């Protein structure tokens, strides 16, 4: 039996950001107290953690436009 | 028996952003108080944590225009 | 027996945004007061967790357009 | 038997938004006070937690807009 | 049996970003406190971890347009 799998797929898209003025942005944290306590911490497979943190961001881009693919063909008998 | 699959789909999409002027953000957090305790911590498989936080963002993006695809053919017999 | 499977989306969307003055955001949090307590925590699989937190978000964006797409075709016999 | 499938969508959508002026928005909390006590925390597949929280999120998009599609065919015999 | 798979994806995508003036950004955070407390941490396989951190980034791209693409062909008999 004669097994035929085309896999043609076809993105003409486009993502466009204008912007005129980013300006004038402040950010002023006023401190902060934190305070973690354990004992034992046993983390195994694939482990993103953060225990104690006390985290200032400022993300200003211009543009910041994300895209996110994914194709996949899985194949068995 | 033959077996023919196509797979062809077509993408023409667009997400478009204009702004004339992203101004005068403040972000003025007033400090904080996080108090955790725990004795035993075992994570095993793919996971994502936070134990004890205090985290302040701004994220003045002037896109931000998100777009996630997914295509998935998954063939057995 | 011949199995024929046509799978032919077709997009042409569009979304559009168009703002004038993104001007004059403030964010004052005023502080607080979190407190955890536990012994034992066991997470075993795609786990996303947050115990103890203080978290102060200023997202402005220009656009903030999302746009999810999520083909799937699965055959078997 | 012969089997014909024909899976063709046609999508000419739009998802648009026009301001003139995202001003002047103030987000002022006061303060606040959590007290979570636990012992025994057994999370096992696909889990999405908070425990103990104090968020404060100003979430001001020029546009915000989404759109979210999902195309699915199943065959089996 | 034959078999024949095709895989022929095409992607003229674009992701455009376009800025006057990124100015004025004042990131200034206020000092804190942070105080873990532990006494044996065991991390075995894929484990990206932070215990205690006081940490400030500024993030100002002209540009900061991600794309990510996966392409995924798994066959097997």
């Amino acid at each position: 039996g004669s097994v035929q799998i085309v896999y043609k797929p076809v993105d003409l898209s486009k993502v466009t950001s204008k912007c005129g003025s980013l300006g004038n942005i402040h950010h002023k944290p006023g401190g902060g107290q934190v305070e973690v306590k354990s004992e034992k911490l046993d983390f195994k497979d694939r482990v993103q953690s953060k225990i104690g943190s006390l985290d200032n961001i400022t993300h200003v881009p211009g543009g910041g436009n994300k895209k996110i693919e994914t194709h996949k063909l899985t194949f068995r008998e």
